[PDB]
């Protein structure tokens, strides 16, 4: 059971229920957008669904840990969700371009998918101590650099500028990725490589950031689906 | 297991099952209202769904507490649901205006959403002892004042008076918010700041009030959706 | 685990699974009746759903009780389901009249809903020892008298006689209510006020009676929905 | 946890997951057959759903029993599923005749339903030691004789011969009932009355036979629904 | 709870959540492909669903095992999923040929289904020590040889070459079966009959290979369904 002074556990509870709510929202609304937009909504629901399932597990772990007198929820177990949800979120950049009928190579899809996995496998390997934390940071920054380029100066960026319906959503989502998602590499540096931030602080931040970095991402996509389904 | 003479636990059981029933009702009926009304029904189902999930957790907590000989379910854990359900319920004021094709700025939507979060974060901070209870009450009353103004003298109020289909539902819902929802600030004053009411009494009241403050809210919205889907 | 020779526990298992089956049936078939009939099917599914959820809880309680050497499942916990399912079942009398396009005041709906809650709150208060068992019986008989009058000599009765499609279903359902449902006041008298029947006998009877008093009620409604959806 | 060399427990695991798979299949495909065939598919899904729920329970029981050093899963708990699933399966003989638009009295439906319950109540009473095992066998054989006659020489048999679309499915299903289902009375004789077969052997056989006696039954019905939905 | 440095347990967590995601994806998207393709999508969802349910069980087992100080998850319990999922995956070769309206005997369907079960029953019998591991390998290789022939030189192969829409998917899927699925017989030889590979290594490999051997299989099928649903 969650104790009352435990803000980390409160944050796990909040985000766990938010994510169940988000899942149902995307799935149920996805049934009522134009067919072109249905896949978008599906991906959003999947993202929130994986997160929900994992947060249900992770919250249990935390609470146990707090009863056993040493509260910890290691960042490394986050990757069980990130390995799935982060590639899904990134392919949404391709998917919504397709939905507005932008012309865009499938090469953009693979660039997005590989860059995302390079980024995550680098960090996971570093956190799981399979390789040096420095080497994991570098490999992960390479992945980052690829995805950032795709959506800020690469094909997907250019496709989005050509289309006008998606242009503004694309701009919102790419900002979340640029700025919203910067907490993760920051946690890896200051949390993990430097030890300047405790895991409990990190867990609160990561938990609260999921309102932006996943739910608001999905709601921006729903907003354009619904304006385009008109 | 729920013990004999435990009305608090009985109230948790009643409301927990009511809320599952409500969720399914809104989702299943939402499939059969006009498309304009589908989002309304979705929000209602989400509200009852979050509440159901949380009441399942909270009832477990209570029962444990009663076996351990000190029965308590602190109000603070209510905010895990309120932080999500209360903003959802309030945005229904915007959503149903849109469904009847009222003209209404999105500024009304943000005013509703911010005022609601100011209201709740103020109370949560006060209850979680992050700030003085007095300061949390004041900040929360500011949030309240904003939402009350929106639906009683602000844009949403005026839009609703212009439309005739939603006028009467809008009036019902705004009364629930004005009167039905007054139990919450009252519990904060008499329960928490004054200690004149025990948490067990509060928990019964809050549990029973969810029939009005959430379910009847949703059923009023369904009633207008169905009269307008004709 | 359910032990050998435990017919009470067997009855809980039977009814718990029947009710899950019934729920899915009503929801899945409700998707394929004429729109006029969809709400009926919804209410039936809700009734069986609440019952299923509660029987899952109650069966657990019983089994525990049998391991702890004193087998009891008090009737009072039945009211957690009855408070919801009984009003739902009774409003079906109004709903199916509306579905056949009978003319029927909403006053009939409120009479049904109030009479049902008077009936149950009276009994609950009596069991639960909030008031005398005698007084709870009387108050509950008042509720009964109201609902019986509505469907045997009141508006709903007359509406049903005017319509021919629903006439025969209405007659079946009102007989279940008159006769099928008489076990409940009987249990209160002989079980609770007189002590002439043990709770274990009562629990078997109540469990088995749910085949008639809820499932067959729902199947009669489905049968007319399907003959009218043609 | 399922232990090494436990084939009985392996069989429970296999069948439990098969039955979940079957349920989802029938429900999801039932959404895509002609409306005439939707009820068939519903009944099949219900059958597999009850079985799945019960096998989840029963497998837990077995595993417990094996840890407590005496492995037993008594046949008597099978009746909790059979009492529901066997009547459902048998009414499929009526339902698919209706789906092909055969002319068939509802008397055939009641004959099927009563004969099935006579058959099962007889066996249950015998196994639960409420009556002699001999008497339970006799009463159950009476039930059997009724259903066998209905589908091999009674109205349903004749209706099916008149129709050509269902003729061959009807023949397949009646053979499963004649032959596939003979394991059950055989287990009652050799298992229970004679003691010549242990419950563990019986449980393996019954578990494996559900591939034929329930799933293949449902798949034959789906096969004709889909050839008729063309 | 999943412990630190447990890559086997991490792999179980990853795959368990991936498979839930995959299930929902196939079911939800299957609602939006042409009717010809709906069964394909159904089979894919079933495959991932069984796997998910089993991985939820298996991960629990592993974690227990690691607390009890001897980490093992025997390959034999894999067959509880394989016995169902592998026949399903293989019949997809028939199903998608039907969906593109290829001419193909049902004999191909039975050849696929029998060859698959021969293959698995042989291995299961060998692993469960019911027969020699050698004999189980041989019997299983016979099953393999049948299915490989069907899709590389048999009817299904030839049908697929005649059609052009499915040709390329058929080629992708048959390569996964040829190459992707070779890990399983390899594990049986080197893992089980030779002991050259520990179960923990095997479990990681098998867990990770499900991204290819089940999910990517399903996504290739979805990709052709969606290009053909256009
Ligand atoms: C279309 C509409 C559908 C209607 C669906 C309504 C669902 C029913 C609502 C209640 C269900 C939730 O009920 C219960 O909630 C608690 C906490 O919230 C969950 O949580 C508990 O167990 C899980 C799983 O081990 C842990 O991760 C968690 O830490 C613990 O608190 C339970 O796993 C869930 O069973
Ligand atoms: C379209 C609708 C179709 C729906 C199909 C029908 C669904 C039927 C499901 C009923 C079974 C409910 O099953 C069980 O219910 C009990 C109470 O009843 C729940 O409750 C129990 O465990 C949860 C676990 O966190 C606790 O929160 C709770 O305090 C405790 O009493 C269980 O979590 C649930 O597993
Ligand atoms: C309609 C679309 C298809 C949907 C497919 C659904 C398949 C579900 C398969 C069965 C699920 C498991 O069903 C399982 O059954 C047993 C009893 O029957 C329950 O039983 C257990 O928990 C409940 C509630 O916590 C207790 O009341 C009970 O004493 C205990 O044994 C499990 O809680 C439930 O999890
Ligand atoms: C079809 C549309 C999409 C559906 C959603 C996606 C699939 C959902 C995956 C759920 C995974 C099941 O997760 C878990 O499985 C194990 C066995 O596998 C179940 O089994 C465990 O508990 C039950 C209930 O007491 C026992 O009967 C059983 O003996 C035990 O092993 C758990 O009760 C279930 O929670
Ligand atoms: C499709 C639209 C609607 C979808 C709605 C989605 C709601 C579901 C959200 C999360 C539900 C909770 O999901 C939760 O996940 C954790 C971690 O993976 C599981 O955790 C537990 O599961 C089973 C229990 O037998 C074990 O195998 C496992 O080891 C254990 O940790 C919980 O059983 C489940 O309760
Ligand atoms: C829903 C969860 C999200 C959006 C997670 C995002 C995670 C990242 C963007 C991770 C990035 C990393 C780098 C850029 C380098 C260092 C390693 C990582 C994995 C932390
Ligand atoms: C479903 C739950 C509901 C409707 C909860 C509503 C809660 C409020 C309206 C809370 C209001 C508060 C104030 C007005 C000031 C004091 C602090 C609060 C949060 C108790
Ligand atoms: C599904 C459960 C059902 C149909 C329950 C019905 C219950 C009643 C009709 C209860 C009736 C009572 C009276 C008529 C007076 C005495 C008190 C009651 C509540 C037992
Ligand atoms: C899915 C389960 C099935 C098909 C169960 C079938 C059970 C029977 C056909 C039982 C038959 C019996 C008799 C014919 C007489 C003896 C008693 C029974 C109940 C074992
Ligand atoms: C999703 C799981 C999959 C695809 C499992 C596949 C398993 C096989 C292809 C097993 C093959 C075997 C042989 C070819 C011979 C030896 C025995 C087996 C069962 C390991
Ligand atoms: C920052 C957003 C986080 C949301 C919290 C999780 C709750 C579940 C999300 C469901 C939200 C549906 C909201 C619908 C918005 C409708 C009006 C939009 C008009 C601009
Ligand atoms: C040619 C067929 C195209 C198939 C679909 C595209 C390939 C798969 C895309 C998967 C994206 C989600 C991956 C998340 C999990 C990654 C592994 C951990
Ligand atoms: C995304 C919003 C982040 C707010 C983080 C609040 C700071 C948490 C650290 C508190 C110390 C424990
Ligand atoms: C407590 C569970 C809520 C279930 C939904 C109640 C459905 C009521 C339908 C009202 C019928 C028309 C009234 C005018
Ligand atoms: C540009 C697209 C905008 C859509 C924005 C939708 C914001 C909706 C917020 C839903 C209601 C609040 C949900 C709870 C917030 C929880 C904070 C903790
Ligand atoms: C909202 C309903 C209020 C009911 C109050 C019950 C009395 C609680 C004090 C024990
Ligand atoms: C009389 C008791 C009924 C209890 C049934 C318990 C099992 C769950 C309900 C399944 C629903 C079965 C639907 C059968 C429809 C029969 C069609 C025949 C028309 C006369
Ligand atoms: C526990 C006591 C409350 C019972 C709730 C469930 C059974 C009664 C459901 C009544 C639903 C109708 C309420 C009125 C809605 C009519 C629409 C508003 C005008
Ligand atoms: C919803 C109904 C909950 C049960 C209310 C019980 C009323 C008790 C009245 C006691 C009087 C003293
Ligand atoms: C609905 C009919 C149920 C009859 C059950 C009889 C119970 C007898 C008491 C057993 C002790
Ligand atoms: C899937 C379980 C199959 C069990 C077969 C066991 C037969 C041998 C028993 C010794
Ligand atoms: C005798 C074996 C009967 C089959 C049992 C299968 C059990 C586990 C899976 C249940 C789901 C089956 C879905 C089958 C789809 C078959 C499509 C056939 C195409 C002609
Ligand atoms: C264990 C008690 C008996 C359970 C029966 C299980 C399902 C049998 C089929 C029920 C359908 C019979 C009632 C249909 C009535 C149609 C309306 C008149
Ligand atoms: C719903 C099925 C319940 C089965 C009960 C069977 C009871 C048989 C009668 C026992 C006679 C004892 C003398
Ligand atoms: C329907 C398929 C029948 C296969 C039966 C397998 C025989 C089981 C023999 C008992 C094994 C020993 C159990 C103790
Ligand atoms: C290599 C296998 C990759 C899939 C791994 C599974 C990850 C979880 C389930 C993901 C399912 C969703 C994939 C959607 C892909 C949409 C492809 C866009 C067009 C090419
Ligand atoms: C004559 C109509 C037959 C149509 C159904 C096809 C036969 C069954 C196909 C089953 C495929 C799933 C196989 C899983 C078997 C599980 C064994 C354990
Ligand atoms: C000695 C004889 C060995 C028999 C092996 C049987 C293996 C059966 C596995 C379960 C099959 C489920 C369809």
């Amino acid at each position: 059971m969650l104790q009352a002074g435990d803000f980390v556990g409160v944050s796990f509870w909040l985000v766990s229920v938010a994510m169940v709510a988000a899942t149902v929202f995307f799935f149920y609304e996805g049934m009522s957008v134009k067919k072109e937009w249905k896949l978008s909504m599906t991906i959003a629901g999947l993202v929130t669904l994986v997160a929900a399932i994992h947060y249900y597990y992770m919250r249990d772990y935390w609470v146990a840990s707090v009863l056993a007198g040493s509260p910890d929820s290691p960042i490394v177990y986050r990757y069980i969700d990130w390995l799935i949800t982060v590639p899904l979120l990134m392919i949404e950049f391709f998917i919504i371009l397709k939905a507005v009928g932008a012309s865009i190579s499938t090469n953009s899809f693979w660039r997005l998918l590989v860059g995302t996995l390079v980024m995550l496998i680098g960090g996971f390997a570093g956190e799981a101590m399979l390789i040096s934390a420095s080497l994991g940071f570098i490999i992960g920054m390479v992945g980052w650099a690829i995805i950032i380029w795709e959506i800020f100066g690469g094909e997907a960026s250019k496709a989005a500028d050509a289309n006008a319906g998606v242009k503004s959503a694309f701009n919102a989502l790419r900002l979340i990725v640029l700025v919203g998602w910067a907490i993760y590499p920051l946690g890896y540096i200051f949390g993990y490589m430097m030890g300047s931030v405790d895991s409990g602080s990190l867990n609160i931040i990561y938990n609260l950031a999921d309102f932006v970095n996943k739910i608001l991402f999905g709601l921006i996509i729903w907003n354009v689906a619904v304006r385009e389904s008109s």
